[PDB]
């Protein structure tokens, strides 16, 4: 299933920075209000919840900045074509959130609930409002669409 | 993805009480320590998370005891051959329930956490140990398995 990942808060969707249809290794995610065919993604499952999150115009994969098992806070993320476990994600379509394997989340940079376009994506362990994340259709961004399959 | 329902707390399994391969419109679903294929559940995705609990042997589902959109507290889990929007659930595997439409959890009856084989399950809206559930392999009662898929 392809679907937008969109920040609950805000409305904004997860980017490569700059939307490239083959993002450098190491691009930055970002927030950014805008919808096109280069933000959007696949979950392709590994084990059980845990997967990839693929960029689907690039087929490169959400990764914490240097593939750390335990990323700490702050850590941005990026796209890269890499396969490894510290690439692996769960989306958690219950508590609206995407946990890392190590166990923190998907955050924009700062907590800000309403970011300005173009705001960085990092690794957190807090959980609240303005890191909750939801799976859209890219014909309905109202509706969620199940990313599991 | 075939499946057993595991109760977290005492790892005993969901069954149509007698274990019949085609229990009748009805039957009672009740935890028993048994693994068999007439415990083994398929789920059945309709709407995103909301799906049909389909037991495989018979290819009857999951209801709350007279079709409820709302049903209270204690009402009785049976299976039955009817496919309608009271008996849609959530299989939430991050905080391990099982979520009947109208917002209420499968619980065994009377929220032991280990019930004797036989003992009767219901809806029920509180949240706590004794209602959590896994969802694992019919090779191996220790492992989770994707129900989304
Ligand atoms: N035109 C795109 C915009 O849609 C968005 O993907 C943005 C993300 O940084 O990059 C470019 O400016
Ligand atoms: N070794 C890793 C690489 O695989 C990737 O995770 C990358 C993501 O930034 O970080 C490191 O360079
Ligand atoms: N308090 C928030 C923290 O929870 C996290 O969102 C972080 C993300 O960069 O920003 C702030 O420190
Ligand atoms: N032999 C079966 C047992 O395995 C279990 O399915 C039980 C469930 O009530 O019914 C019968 O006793
Ligand atoms: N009419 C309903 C039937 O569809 C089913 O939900 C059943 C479940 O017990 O309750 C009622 O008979
Ligand atoms: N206190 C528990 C309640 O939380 C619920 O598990 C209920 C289920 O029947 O049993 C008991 O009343």
């Amino acid at each position: 299933t392809t679907f937008l990942i969109k920040h609950k808060a805000s409305g904004k969707f997860l980017h490569p920075y700059g939307g490239s249809s083959n993002p450098a290794n190491n691009t930055k995610l970002v927030l950014h209000s805008d919808i096109h065919e280069r933000m959007y993604f696949q979950f392709d499952v590994v084990d059980e919840r845990w997967g990839y999150i693929k960029h689907v115009a690039s087929g490169k994969i959400v990764h914490p900045y240097g593939g750390q098992a335990n990323p700490p806070n702050e850590t941005n993320m990026v796209l890269h074509q890499d396969r490894h476990d510290r690439a692996l994600f769960a989306m958690d379509f219950f508590n609206d959130n995407i946990m890392h394997k190590g166990g923190k989340y998907i955050h924009p940079k700062g907590g800000s609930p309403n970011p300005p376009n173009n705001t960085e994506t990092v690794i957190h362990g807090d959980k609240h409002a303005a890191m909750e994340f939801i799976f859209v259709s890219p014909k309905n961004k109202d509706k969620r669409v199940l990313v599991y399959a």
